[PDB]
């Protein structure tokens, strides 16, 4: 209370530890961003309010360590949740291979009809590239997902990222006028 909003949408990020979960979190919602930000303790949560065709929606982000963790933590953090953002570091390709691990996550966890994005971050890190953009974009198509690549570090992309998502769950839940 105090705000209006008209939609909040929960949100969960996802990915192997290490690809910049927490920092795509606090770039984001309080545009700060740590070198040294080590892995996440418990699950932590921040709120943006954006605007989209003139209406106000609260995007409450959540976020874990990308670690093996109980059964109980998983569900409470999936609970309620609307859209998702699946990231790997594209500096290191092995996240980017484990990304199916995680639309397995998703898939034993979600509710239904959840919006999915995937996320490329580090961009910032072109000159170690693991991962082609183009085969990551394909992968994404094929399982009809978002895709950006990012860097919360410099902040390409984080605010489309997350606007695109955000969108695409508006798209969904709300009637719209055609012309
Ligand atoms: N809680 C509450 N806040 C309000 C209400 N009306 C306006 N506000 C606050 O006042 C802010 C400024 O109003 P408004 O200009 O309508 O905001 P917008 O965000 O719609 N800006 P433009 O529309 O861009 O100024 C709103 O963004 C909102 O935070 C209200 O009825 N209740
Ligand atoms: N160069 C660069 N480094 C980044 C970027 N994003 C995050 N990092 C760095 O990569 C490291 C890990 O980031 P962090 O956000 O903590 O990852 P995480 O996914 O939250 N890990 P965990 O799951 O364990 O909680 C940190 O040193 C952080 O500063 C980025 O866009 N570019
Ligand atoms: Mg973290």
């Amino acid at each position: 209370m105090g705000y209006d909003y008209d939609y909040l949408f929960k949100i969960v990020l996802i990915g192997d530890s290490g690809v910049g979960k927490s920092n795509l979190l606090s770039r984001f919602t309080t545009d700060e961003f740590n070198i040294e930000s080590k892995s996440t303790i418990g699950v932590e949560f921040a709120t943006r309010t954006i605007e989209v065709e003139n209406k106000k929606i609260k995007a409450q982000i959540w976020d874990t360590a990308g670690l093996e963790r109980y059964r109980a933590i998983t569900s409470a953090y999936y609970r309620g949740a609307v859209g998702a953002l699946i990231v790997y570091d594209i500096s290191k390709s092995s996240s980017y291979e484990n990304c199916n691990h995680w639309l397995t996550e998703l898939r034993e966890n979600a509710d239904d009809n959840v919006a999915v994005g995937l996320i490329g971050n580090k961009s910032d890190l072109a000159h170690l590239r693991a991962v082609p953009t183009d085969e990551a974009k394909n992968f994404a198509m094929e399982n009809q997902m978002l895709f950006t690549e990012t860097s919360a570090l410099n902040s390409d992309n984080v605010d489309k990222a997350f606007r695109e998502l955000i969108v695409a769950i508006f798209q969904m839940v709300s009637k719209h006028q055609v012309d």
